[PDB]
């Protein structure tokens, strides 16, 4: 499009929505190519990821982790009014993994604390896309304290199956899969730190051993179990999209399947289809779609069963309406 | 289909038979729909998985890591009867990740020994799929204890290339990869123990630190290779099933290819071809179909050559056949 | 073909250069099937891996780690003459994923110091493959000493996309990716050894831990930067082929995409499109095609943040041309 075609084109702002949900939006998209504005606030703050109290300095997206997933269709322009208040004490910025240039943008949105940038990119390519923080020299330190989120492009007609039949989602959820890092004494227990700096340098040993201590999603064990536990219904078809930043993962939705998986996060790649358990390399989104068959409670897990049940990386479904005996019935349950 | 529709359908027991071999099977569905009726007993035991003499007290459908395969077509109805002994000391069901509902069907099949149970499921997608014990607060204890196997679900037309040519092996393997995390004292030499509640707290401090001591085909170093190699002749088309229940492998033959590869393991999946190495995240199963063009002995890997060579997950194929100087030579042989 | 057809075929000598730099070929197949001859030398030396001065006893084909690139076209033979001096210590042979038969080739080609050997193998299947060296009870510790490369057996036609349309690179760069297990001293500082040997036990220790010391890209921390950066230009056309012979990678360039990537390596399966990160796994080779369309510094990156970042596994592009505002502009400047 040239100049005037660009400055004419309509700009529409978006208020967001803390994951795992996720804003407004239409599948297919409404009308030409717009410029939708959003706008993120970074906060620095002490967070707890565990039932024992152990603290992180999350450096987060709009107040979470993970930020939120922000939505747009195949060419359209994403501006994004990023703000970072002087109560905070670090330089951050915004790297989009669906925008080209920059680093993804974290060259031209660097903002101190007191500062605020305006960015628009022309989001070229549909798929869910990795976003997160870049400081040059301290890069996997910002990403792994939580500063990253997805985005999702969606093609202007919406989604389509490997043949091109429509999918059309009922709801849609983000589970962002946190991998952190907390320092520990030598007795074993994990320290506190005054400032996000303090922790600089015992954080990144941790790092280097490649093993994170905790392994989550929604920024703390448990955050999406029990009465935070995602819902649906026997008949209801939902998309699942799933970002890891900075470390693989390997969806699998205990009690169900992937009917259709875009694995790379692309939408252009076709799906695979029947899933049990997907894969998504670090630094990239996926997203899943599936028609839910029977009631009760599910769990979403990366299935590396050590990271989900020891390490925090379990979510759950619950799901209700009528049980399917076809599909599974117990002939004779347990008995002696 | 209804109960009384279900009711009418013909019954076929099988028989089991120890991994890398498969139950007699027909790759082409026999028929309509069947209820193919299977039955495993779970046996706690302790194995030794290497040449040191190292103890895993092993928790093993039908007594052998990894657990059977099982093959039906697809929306055949599977039905196993699970059966834990008094023998036993812990309970036990099984997640089927072929299944839809109750976590896979661990929440109608959970066995205290002395206890058994029969659950039905509807195989509906084609594929290989993982299935393992998951004792809700101890899932990834037992996994990582070699309670785990897999399922084939076969098209009723057999197996296909990405373009519906028929693909038909003369021969089929099923190879169980196992991590396993096994205690150690204070002089590096591993721990042994004279019941699993024993080994259970040593055994997840280990399993905490993602590194595994052991990662296995079939249970043990060197398991399948020797009086165990799996063996092919020339012009021999082979599938070989793969499974990894809690982590990722890199499955290579050394030697060869994956002529045709289903690395999510589902058969509506279009095929991968001219493999080199293949990936099959953790949870889940894929398959690998090669038609052998030199005769000798091969090496069948996890790719990450410490794991194979260093930690176990290394097989052996003894391939019979004419040499094929076309493809292969020695041009000059070693020399001066 | 018979023998008498394979010597009635052409020779083609190729001089081999240093990656990332790849030999004269062409993409499209000049003329006939032919034997295309390549020689490598194996050189035993000390290297330094990172601006610290951290040493590395390396086995190198052809001097370089990684080794060279062979380029051949599919259905040519590709003959390669391997030379291990008397300067040397070590048994050494060569195993090429390409090949079919003995091992890909190893089984034929140990070789003791002062010996050489010649291997012909034709190059059936059209892709990027890993070769490496792999003496019986000794694998790993000379891959993971820096003894692996990559072949590309290009299709006789030249590349095209998954849809049959052609793709016509510019340039081509190789980045051979190497994990690297550097044993530390009490104080935490990195061992330096008189000879290979005296490194073999505690090197061994370390490779266990499954977690590398160093992952880098051309033998070296920062090796692909300032003058030894890659370069392009907005509107040129760069296939990156990477490979890992021993570990996972997830290649990501940064303020980029792949455009077209052969995650598996292999031309015959159909490339993913639009790709924010690719996975590589060890034991493999991958390509990926980008038209460049933003000028300024990318980095080229495993997207482990931690790996790049920390231990290594990071290269950057310098590319020339003109900025495109409509794809990314700076709305507001950081700013009060
Ligand atoms: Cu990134
Ligand atoms: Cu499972
Ligand atoms: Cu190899
Ligand atoms: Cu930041
Ligand atoms: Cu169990
Ligand atoms: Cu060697």
């Amino acid at each position: 499009a040239t100049a005037a075609e660009i400055a004419a084109l309509p700009r529409q702002k978006v208020e967001l929505v803390d994951p795992p949900f996720v804003h407004a939006h239409s599948q297919v998209a409404e009308g030409g190519p717009k410029v939708v504005e959003f706008t993120m606030v970074i906060e620095e703050k002490k967070i707890v990821i565990d039932d024992a109290g152990t603290e992180v300095h999350a450096m987060a997206f709009n107040g979470t982790v993970p930020g939120p997933l922000m939505v747009v269709h195949q060419d359209d322009y994403l501006e994004l009014t990023l703000i970072n208040p002087e109560t905070n004490t670090l330089m951050h910025n915004i790297d989009f993994h669906a925008a080209t240039g920059a680093l993804g943008g974290g060259g031209l949105t660097e903002i101190n604390p007191g500062e605020k940038t305006i960015l628009r990119f022309k989001a070229t390519k549909p798929g869910v896309f990795v976003y997160h923080c870049a400081p040059p020299g301290m890069v996997p330190w910002h990403v792994v304290s939580g500063m990253n989120g997805a985005i999702m492009v969606l093609p202007r007609e919406g989604l389509h199956d490997g043949k091109g039949k429509a999918l059309t989602y009922d709801k849609i959820y983000y589970v962002g899969e946190q991998d952190f890092y907390v320092p520990r004494d030598e007795n074993g227990k994990y320290k506190k730190y005054e400032a996000p700096g303090d922790a600089y340098e015992d954080t990144v040993k941790v790092m280097r051993t490649l093993t994170p201590t905790h392994v989550v999603f929604n920024g703390a064990v448990g955050a999406l179990t029990g009465d935070k536990a995602m819902t649906a219904a026997v008949g209801e078809k939902v998309l699942i999209v799933h970002s890891q930043a900075n470390r693989d993962t390997r969806p699998h939705l205990i009690g169900g399947h992937g009917d259709y998986v875009w694995a790379t996060g692309k939408f252009n790649t076709p799906p695979d289809v029947d899933q049990e358990t997907w894969f998504i390399p670090g630094g990239a989104a996926g997203a899943a779609f599936y028609t839910f068959q029977q009631p009760g409670i599910y769990a979403y897990v990366n299935h590396n069963l050590i990271e989900a049940f020891e390490l925090g990386a379990a979510a759950h479904f619950k799901v209700t309406g009528e049980w399917n005996d076809d599909l599974m019935t117990s002939v004779l349950a347990p008995s002696g």
